[PDB]
């Protein structure tokens, strides 16, 4: 009669909620997708041990083109639930589905987790500061993407932070690193020469948030940019001016290098 | 020697995540704070049922001037839990507490849930459309805030929503409602005459996120600004001009006036 749209979280399959967890149990049909993101610390095998069902993966094409031949037609019959990494409507495309729902007579119903636009706060920022946020994306072909730089550039303007979701190729299992992207803006900053991403930018990278001990560093990126920031998923932030404290917790939890703590206001 | 800051998602008792609730059930000590927001769907004492462990409640006090002499000492020598609404960190003051830990020679570990930030995405709003955010406060006295509608004309110039999270008197449990912080936004406005807010601002209301039911309504000022969108807690949004999608989401999932898709897309 229903279907529920259930987040899974950021790292494994305990980073589902409670609420999630019980609803997914009780439900006829699981269907799932792991495109959209990646979750670096479980397996499809330990999510349907907890879940106690069998979990049928779709693909982007599965989704995008064909939702409503798939997974629709059950949930008018039966309580389905459709599982996503992180957050089910936080960077993708997923909201859309609610209205494909509607028009095809099924209640849709959503349980959110814990998503890495929320999960940065973890890196010391102030979450309140960060302003428009966007995706370093893959150059494919002649097609250079260069959008996110234009973004950094208004937001470092007005003091707020720029958090960039990192691309990522799930078929292909490839997943964008910090570095990569690092090495993307800084030729987009030789091409357009605003001055926003340079080897002296301050940047802060936290990489598979949700695990216990995920990987939080700050610093320049001349320092940076070929460090080992250990296994996906990552994700890249380019702080503006720094509050006090937002310093002193990336020196002393990140490892920024001590002069950060000397703001110029 | 660990303490665990973990959130307690966004609304009621089974919004923790499973990792935050197995972790907690197996702490020596489990203390919490609502002093950053409130728990609305649940009590402290089905969140006690819930861990099958006694809470102990600290103040905004208690934490900002005793962390190290309440928490601290026992952390110390065994495991202890601090939950938090929402996800910890993305309130401004849990960050610097990690440095508390840190300087008390005590291990910290964040596990994440739910947060309004991200929860937004319920809206059908773009998340990397967000900008700066800001909290609406009470007015008191001869005191009148309004940094707030600065924060909203900044973003809306340059075409981006901005998340505005409601006053709560944690303490005596009260909560601003969206009809309230419409009456005052628009006192702001006669005051500055920005033209930032008015009767014909679109504007968005998410009540009791997390909940099963929550309430999503989209419109004009002049038609919401008495709606009752039920009870607390509740988040305004002023969003930016609006992609087609968006408006598509909010006319179908958020009952907005079909005037939308032509007046703010
Ligand atoms: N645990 C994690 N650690 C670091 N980055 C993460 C992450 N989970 C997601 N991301 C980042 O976000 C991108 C996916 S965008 C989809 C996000 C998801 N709906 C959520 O709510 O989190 C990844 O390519 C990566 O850059």
């Amino acid at each position: 009669m229903v279907l529920y749209f259930i987040g899974l979280g950021l790292y494994d399959e305990r980073d589902i909620t409670v609420k999630g967890l019980e609803i997914a149990k009780k439900c006829d049909y699981v269907f799932a997708e792991f495109y959209t993101s990646l979750m670096a610390g479980t397996t499809l095998g330990r999510i349907q041990k907890l879940i106690g069902k069998e979990i049928r993966v779709l693909s982007r094409e599965d989704v995008e083109l064909n939702f409503e031949k798939i997974v629709l037609p059950l949930a008018k019959e039966n309580d389905v639930a459709f599982l996503t990494p992180g957050d089910p409507l936080v960077a993708t495309t997923h909201a859309e589905l609610r209205i494909r729902a509607k028009r095809a007579g099924v209640e849709s119903y959503v349980i959110h987790a814990p998503s890495i636009y929320s999960a940065v706060g973890i890196t010391g920022l102030h979450i309140y500061k960060f302003g428009k946020s966007a995706t370093v994306a893959y150059p494919e072909g002649n097609w250079f993407p260069t959008s996110y730089y234009d973004v950094i550039k208004e937001n470092a303007e007005r003091g707020l932070h720029t958090l960039l979701f990192l691309d990522i190729k799930a078929e292909k299992r490839m997943y964008m690193t910090a570095n990569e992207a690092m090495e993307l803006l800084l030729k987009v900053e030789d091409m357009k020469k605003g001055g926003v991403f340079t080897d002296d930018t301050l940047v802060v990278v936290l990489a598979r948030a949700g695990s216990l001990n995920p990987t939080i560093r700050a610093g320049y990126v001349k320092d940076l940019i070929r460090e080992d920031f250990g296994d996906p998923p990552h994700i890249l932030i380019v702080p503006g001016k720094l509050h006090i404290v937002e310093a002193e917790y990336l020196v002393e939890i990140a490892g920024a290098p001590r002069e950060i703590l000397r703001v110029n206001v």
